[PDB]
């Protein structure tokens, strides 16, 4: 056997596993299956360690997985919160900055502050505000008054953030629905049955 | 879409990933590629968390992976050493107890003691001896005298243990060489080249 060709076949298989695990992670995020999401994320992280060179498509795939991981840890080394880390990934993925991209960005920006207020950590809420940001003075007064349920926070809500992110996830899910591993697996299941 | 059929396709794909990762783990163990082995092992462990029901074949596959993991940590919660844990797995795998099985068993039994002596921990070497075992009195005198390079230890050597285990690994490697994921990956590589 040729060690070089074996390593190449392993890299091809790792690429197939990555797309399958991104698909699975997307579905688990959409369905709210927390434990399944946690398990798929762990598998994705481990599989990604086996890849040392990634194409542009594979980089988008791993950054979508990292972004969803941060969003899922939103209410739970970097010196920033998970939602701030999701914002950094979101603003750096090679993707179009369309209307949906902007809506998700602004929702994460507000929720990075609101999740701290929901948890009763108002000093952290002001620290998140300072790192991200008359609009600013209005938002700072709201945080300062612990006005967690202000109409601004109710419009830029956690539920609205999750709904917009789930709409984006449906596009990723559609784009990867035909990838090799899930497609071959669905054929085996349809043949049974 | 049907959640039940999606979960079934994910279980089929996990089964394919498990066989591919067992193959990769076996090759890495045979080649002495330590870092590749460590990475494949981490991926295998994570993938196996996604399976809640295993067939007899899948149980053999995960126990072969666990056995090789313990052997690889041989010189590096359970209250026993890695080689003692490899011995427990080895004696419980659903496999034929042929000549090779016995040779590997006896080599691990001696090496579980010898690796402690190699590391200069003779109290641990006697504790391993007590947990595993005129032959016994001869072996205990050898450990007691720190006679690490006694002709008995040179015949039941670490190198001999690794050679016998590698011969067994070649049978696992041959048995799984045609599994779905590695086979489809090799076709893609051969088409390029
Ligand atoms: C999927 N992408 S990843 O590169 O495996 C990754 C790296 C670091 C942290 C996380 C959560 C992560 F998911
Ligand atoms: C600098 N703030 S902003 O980006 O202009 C802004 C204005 C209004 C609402 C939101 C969520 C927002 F992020
Ligand atoms: C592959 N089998 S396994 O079940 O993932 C496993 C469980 C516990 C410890 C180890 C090292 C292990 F590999
Ligand atoms: C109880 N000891 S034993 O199993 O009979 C034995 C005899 C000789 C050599 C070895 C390695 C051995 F394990």
């Amino acid at each position: 056997e040729d060690a070089g060709l074996v390593a190449e076949a392993e890299a091809v298989a790792a690429g197939w596993m990555l797309d399958f695990l991104c698909l699975s992670l997307c579905r688990a995020f959409r369905d709210g299956r927390s434990e399944d999401f946690r398990r798929t994320r762990n598998s994705a992280e481990a599989i990604i360690h086996g890849l040392s060179s990634l194409t542009a498509c594979q980089l988008r795939t791993i950054y979508i997985c990292q972004f969803l991981t941060r969003i899922a840890a939103g209410k739970t080394d970097e010196r920033i919160t998970p939602l701030e880390s999701a914002l950094m990934i979101w603003g750096s993925i090679e993707k179009e900055h369309d209307k949906l991209h902007e809506e998700i960005q602004n929702l994460i920006k507000i929720q990075a502050i609101a999740v701290c207020m929901e948890n009763g950590n108002f000093k952290e809420a002001e620290e998140v505000f300072e790192r991200i940001f008359p609009f600013k003075s209005k938002l700072l007064m709201i945080i300062s008054q612990k006005d967690t349920f202000h109409s601004f926070f109710q419009h830029f809500s956690y539920n609205h953030m999750m709904e917009k992110i789930k709409s984006y996830v449906n596009y990723v899910l559609s784009e990867k629905s035909s990838t090799f591993l899930m497609k071959a697996a669905a054929k085996v299941v349809e043949s049974k049955r």
